[PDB]
């Protein structure tokens, strides 16, 4: 079954605009790869799990700060995440975390059973989404967010180490920063752990991330154990060597081609009623369409075999590929797509707040009785569709108050049944 | 630097012996996989985490028995032994161990900070590994050991679901089980969770694995909860291709060549003056050579660019590969070279009792009633006797201290002192 719908995708010749950043196999040199490499530590390759040859020299090669080291990880940014976290398990104090960490970092504190604290999280006027925060034995932070909108995240790392408190950038979304054109990576603000999913935006296999850790960081042997604890003790060296060829990629890439090429995407979308957002990376392309929502332009693109990322009631996501001179990728089809493309005529608040995290039978409560009490599941409004609310927090007046404002407007609720929340 | 060594030992012809079980894809059809099919959860693909159309039709055709339901792990064996485990923590009791639980089995009772507790374990006289436990929240066994050695693990199994205790058997080395000739799987037992890793003994990639879960296993729903923490948010499609294909080509595989293929190796590696070890399983070969280390054997073997799977100082171990038909698999190329190999001429008692687990340098003689800190790993075998989190007994002294006077390496012990 799922090897006759790739296929199917295949014949019909897919294109995509979604992770990961190989494309397909039209961006990166990938191509260089193949099956008979799925092999295992045999004397000569050498062991993920006690790297002291070949993986020692790539992971060097990996580097791209030299007050980092870099460590390859076959189980996504989703192990990178787990490692860090669980090192603070045995020391005082709780876990600070934005209102857009993803569910790895929850995870995290649940297995490991660790106190945290959202911090106030804000919403961006361009994407109704979390875009920033406003400031104890750790911090997590997403950067950039999905939608590859920044902060001054320099700022708030400098100021918690004025506090003596690590930090730790979930940088799933920013593999390609630093390249020409695009934004910087917390690599350059001393940020003491950097997990990146190069297989997102760079052309790696799906899975493929690597861990940076800061040479002063806190508990790096503990973490650098947890990291063999975490992944599988059988590691892919084609995931492996996916890494060291997307990071040579990252190395010799010449942006150039990308700019002009994206200028002339935005062109032709623009020429057919599309609207686009422009957020700080470049990668990132939010496609809007008046009268219409991202789902209905998702299936537009559908329609005509081109596949984005993801799409909300507000708009649909692209994330373009790395554009080089020597791709494959379908770039004249992806354009004639869109202009033959026939489109309709064209027509017509989230929590802030800090909050405690406790890694806590349930039952359903009226919202006013319910104040006070721990979350049990997660309140998600849509749009965006996207957690305001976890579960583990406890409830207040003000979540009572958004959560009814949202009810009385009529805006879909998941998390809620009728009228109670779990608890 | 990863890439060079990868390509030179394509240009060299080299021969598996070893993990995983497409043998650098000459057996199954992993060739029907392109890496233009590492996509994501875009329409039309499911959704690992929360499937209910393409991947949970494949999870069905991955069923090897109706009392259980299939998971794919695209995290190895590994992701699906914490998923289990970490379900346990919030109940009472202990999570009573085999003395050859995998490294995985520790690290999640480290990390789910469970209390454990090992089950007294014997030291096969054929392999001179753990092969055979002896008779409280859970039990945790290694089934087969990973030289294809079983044991009586049915009758083991009632006799805990009699005291009312779940089983989690890591099948780890036993995906190939139930083929025709090859010992059955603990999917027979009603085990209450059988985890596989398809990849080391079926045509699956690296890392692809497989958990069951029996329909009336205790914490069902929690542990596949725990499946969407312990693995990553973008799974391979790759490796749950390769996980489906290796299904297929479970059902539909025809055992017959591989016997004789198997006797013809074993013939040509006797008439070289090898000496082989017939264990339970029949894909796993144990050599040995008289006057000769496992290791030496190993080295022999990479010289003719055969690539055996690891070896301890009594013997070579090599996982043989599923033949079959239209396999592309160089066997002429290994009996050639089995045979024109020029070879010289010819010329630890584990610690089996019971003990305690805590999830938490001293002289070894002043270590009695301390919590081990580090593992104590005799060479040979070279695999733990005594576990970081036991505590030290007078015998386990006794036991250690004897290997030191013998000239036995023991890692975990620096200046005959124990990390405590
Ligand atoms: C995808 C993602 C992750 C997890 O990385 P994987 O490589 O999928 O494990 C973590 N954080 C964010 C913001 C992500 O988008
Ligand atoms: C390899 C192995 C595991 C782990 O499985 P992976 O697929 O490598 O994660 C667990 N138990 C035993 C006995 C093993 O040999
Ligand atoms: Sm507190
Ligand atoms: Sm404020
Ligand atoms: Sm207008
Ligand atoms: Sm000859
Ligand atoms: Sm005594
Ligand atoms: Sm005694
Ligand atoms: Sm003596």
């Amino acid at each position: 079954p799922i090897l006759n719908k790739l296929e199917s995708l295949n014949q019909e010749e897919a294109i995509s605009l979604h992770v990961p950043g190989h494309k397909n196999m039209t961006i990166g040199h990938l191509s260089q790869l193949s099956m008979t490499m799925d092999k295992t530590e045999i004397p000569g390759l050498d062991d993920l799990h006690h790297p002291e040859e070949v993986i020692l020299k790539s992971m060097k090669q990996v580097e791209k700060h030299s007050d980092y080291d870099g460590y390859f990880l076959v189980n996504g940014t989703t192990s990178g995440i787990l490692s860090v976290i669980q090192s603070f398990s045995q020391k005082k104090g709780d876990i600070l975390m934005a209102r857009n960490v993803h569910k790895s970092v929850l995870h995290a504190l649940d297995i490991s059973q660790q106190e945290g604290h959202f911090i106030e999280t804000h919403q961006s006027p361009l994407t109704n989404h979390y875009n920033k925060v406003n400031l104890h034995k750790l911090v997590v932070l997403t950067y950039p967010n999905y939608y590859g909108e920044t902060f001054n995240v320099e700022e708030v790392i400098k100021s918690l180490h004025q506090l003596n408190i690590p930090v730790l950038i979930d940088e799933a979304h920013g593999a390609h920063f630093g390249l020409q054109g695009f934004p910087d990576s917390t690599l350059n603000y001393q940020a003491d752990y950097v997990v990146q999913s190069f297989h997102k935006t760079l052309p790696a296999l799906t899975m493929g991330s690597v861990l940076y850790i800061h040479k002063n960081a806190p508990y790096r042997e503990n973490i650098i154990e947890y990291l063999s604890y975490f992944q599988t003790s059988s590691p892919s060296y084609l995931i492996m060597a996916s890494l060291e060829s997307a990071a040579q990629f990252y190395k010799t890439y010449d942006s150039t081609l990308f700019f002009a090429k994206r200028a002339q995407l935005i062109e032709c979308l623009e020429n057919k009623g599309f609207e686009m957002l422009q957020v700080d990376d470049p990668l990132k392309l939010l496609i809007k369409y008046e009268g219409f929502t991202g789902h209905d332009i998702q299936n537009w693109f559908m329609n005509a075999h081109i596949y984005l990322e993801l799409a909300d009631d507000y708009q649909a996501l692209a994330i373009l590929p790395l554009w080089h001179h020597d791709d494959t990728y379908l770039f004249d089809s992806l354009l004639r797509k869109i202009e033959d493309m026939i489109l309709p005529k064209k027509s017509v608040q989230l929590l802030t707040t800090e909050g405690n995290y406790k890694p806590k039978y349930v039952t359903w409560c009226d919202l006013k009785k319910a104040k006070g009490k721990v979350l049990a599941r997660h309140i998600v409004p849509y749009p965006p569709g996207i957690p305001i609310i976890f579960k583990g927090e406890t409830i207040t007046e003000n979540m009572i108050e958004l959560v009814n404002e949202y009810l009385e407007t009529g805006m879909i609720v998941e998390g809620i049944k009728n009228n109670k929340i779990l608890v």
